[PDB]
């Protein structure tokens, strides 16, 4: 059984209860399958994990996994380890047992261990290597739970750029290949954490060494590596051919729950399609809309406004048409400031397209949905303070700020060393 | 009798009703009396100021005014009509009285007229005349309430045309605003770096009354970069005499406020930054969990205030600075016994990270982390670029080698759009 869906496995404030709740409810309005329980600063998940859940947890997390049966979304307890754990200690092993086991009274029946990040002198006499150390305790706590339908294992090289000295050849993922038990998979976030492409040719060279096909965590849409990033682009870069060759593809995407509507609605149309991402972010955006609308009153946002808005906020590797427009321009006007009289014409038509921003960001702070309001807040009054800004510099050639990460930033020469 | 306290009043999310009780424990605890509930985005607040409150939120706004009275915190009730209000026309008047009997009966008594944002040139002679003649109908309305508020729409100096003493717009205000009323100043700027004894004594005399600051000292709506954990400072402790209150609008983070809020009460007696600060961050280190006191100092000074940084802030960003502008050498001792010490101190924000992520109060953690992670991220990138520069005796590689993951470069479209500005 393929698996797709969501994995809430990014750094920050975790969603909440009903947030969750609320993604099993598109997961299934759109025909997604699955839910990866990992958020990485959830104290219990990664930081204390040997803590077992209070009376009070406990009764949120059942709630909870309910809610993820009753809308048919799978749900996948997955526990982060790996950056105090003694593997050859009985008692960390029993730890990690115990806490499994009380998840699994709370209704769950599918897990994941993960060892995404960075071995001890006691370890060292009993595993040969780190790659041994990983697998012997994640094929015992599988076989310990009964060897559940669903297992993953997140390995410590999870991209090509993190395998040493390369993926084919990595000692690594040798050892996990070879020794991990054939019924647990391997997560893998494609040639980069945050990959542009992931080409069949690397899945089949990753597929090989491991001998397994990998589920694919998706890093496409993750913003939580700096803080003026937001991704509304359409899921792309994966060929619908990657398909036969995946056990799953489960995004990890942007902290703010209320951003993430275009990211699982094209991921969805894409599971299902072969896929055209502009055609994918047009049925998104045109859904979405119907979500936008007027408070009643007892005594506004449009299509064009939200296709400006993910033009704005695209893409990790690639801005949307709208967006490489008024900066395509904007070089133009600053680069220039007969001739005379173009330079005014395109200047009056870029003040209009920064007008289009502002106007963006006005009907948007008049929605019912306070909620997608206020989840996008702070992206969309940057934007349009900067463009305000911008459009006042333009009339201006015709008449601190960012704290101190701005200034140590500007100091750095490759500041804007991927700028257009 | 003088207000001091908090005013709600920035733009986005706004805070929840438990944040917001703990707010009123924490002003009595620390022996402030006032609360502004003003929030730009709450919907009814201002966008929609005629509409009534629903069943459900009238409930909540009764608890909340309920639980600023155990705690004995003067509850103010503020509202923005100035973007679609139609002064001269008298259903509107009466649409903004509905809409505050509907607040009193919740058990609000204090309330504010807001204006910092057709056919009435016919009625009346200028702005400042419209707005002056619905707040007194409204102020005499509900029975000249013991604190009723009114915010200029020339709220500072530099909003003052042409200038604050030869201002018609205040001084219609001062000539005709009733007595019982008070004005709101957030001194001679929106965000102040200081204000000046002279300047408020400027501003009394063509307002007729001492004013309530609104200080923004302590936003940080307007940057999403930008957090302030320095102390309350620029303010003479001179003003206290010569104001009718103070209230700050601080961070919309609501758990970064423990300094913000905490030397504000130290400074609420009728003063040094320095010294104000270092209470602050000895209390505000019994609320986590480790953290230590030097990690919250580190963390201050990192984001300290709108016009200054930290000391340990300041001095990481000359000396690197310094680095940067003599790395040609690289007698030849000097710049690398400097680049060791400040690869140490870049360790020291990986290590306030480290502790700070593993402490046991998370909703501290969450509403900092994006902040956090972002100056520690910077550092480990400032602190290899450092590695970089001394390493080039005996290599010739770049910087960045290769193809890289999409933090290497930041901002997005609009640090684009920034960095052609020049």
């Amino acid at each position: 059984h393929f698996l797709c869906g969501v994995v809430e496995g990014f750094y920050g404030r975790p969603w909440v209860m009903e947030q969750r709740k609320e993604l099993f409810r598109r997961l299934q309005k759109w025909e997604l399958n699955t839910y990866l329980y990992a958020p990485k600063d959830d104290y219990k998940h990664r930081m204390f994990w040997r803590e077992m859940y209070s009376v009070e947890e406990a009764e949120q997390l059942m709630t909870l996994i309910s809610a993820a049966r009753e809308y048919e979304i799978e749900f996948i307890y997955a526990i982060s380890p790996g950056l105090d754990i003694t593997f050859s200690n009985p008692k960390e092993v029993s730890t990690l047992k115990r806490k499994l086991d009380q998840v699994s009274q709370f209704g769950c029946r599918s897990f994941a261990l993960l060892f995404d990040d960075i071995m001890c002198a006691a370890d060292k006499e009993v595993f040969s290597s780190f790659a041994h150390a990983q697998v012997s305790i994640t094929n015992e706590i599988y076989q310990y739970l009964g060897e559940p339908e669903t297992f993953l294992f997140c390995p410590t090289e999870y991209c090509g750029t993190f395998c040493y000295p390369n993926v084919s050849q990595s000692p690594y993922l040798r050892t996990v290949g070879e020794k991990l038990l054939p019924g647990i998979e391997v997560l893998w976030t494609g040639p980069k954490v945050v990959s542009k492409e992931i080409p069949v040719e690397s899945i089949e060279e990753v597929s090989k060494i491991i001998k397994r096909a990998p589920v694919i965590w998706d890093n496409i849409h993750a913003n939580d590596y700096d803080q003026k990033r937001l991704f509304l682009g359409p899921y792309k870069g994966r060929s619908t051919e990657l398909i036969p060759r995946l056990k799953g593809v489960l995004t990890n995407p942007n902290c703010e729950f209320e951003a993430n509507y275009v990211a699982i609605h094209t991921l969805a149309t894409w599971y299902k399609s072969l896929y055209s991402p502009q055609m994918a972010l047009k049925l998104a955006l045109t859904e979405w809309l119907q979500e936008f609308g007027v408070p009643h009153q007892y005594s506004s946002v449009t299509l064009e406004d939200l296709q400006l808005l993910a033009d704005l906020f695209y893409l990790p590797y690639e801005h949307g048409p709208k967006g490489a427009q008024m900066l395509r321009e904007f070089q133009w006007l600053r680069a220039n400031s007969e001739k005379i009289e173009e330079w005014r014409s395109r200047a009056a038509k870029f003040e209009e397209m920064c007008g289009l921003v502002m106007g963006m960001f006005t009907r948007l702070s008049n929605c019912a949905n306070r909620t997608i309001l206020y989840d996008m807040y702070s992206y969309v009054w940057d934007i349009k303070s900067i463009m305000s800004m911008v459009k006042s510099f333009v009339q201006w050639l015709g008449c601190f700020r960012g704290g101190l990460a701005g200034e140590f930033q500007r100091l750095l020469p490759i500041d804007g060393a991927n700028d257009l």
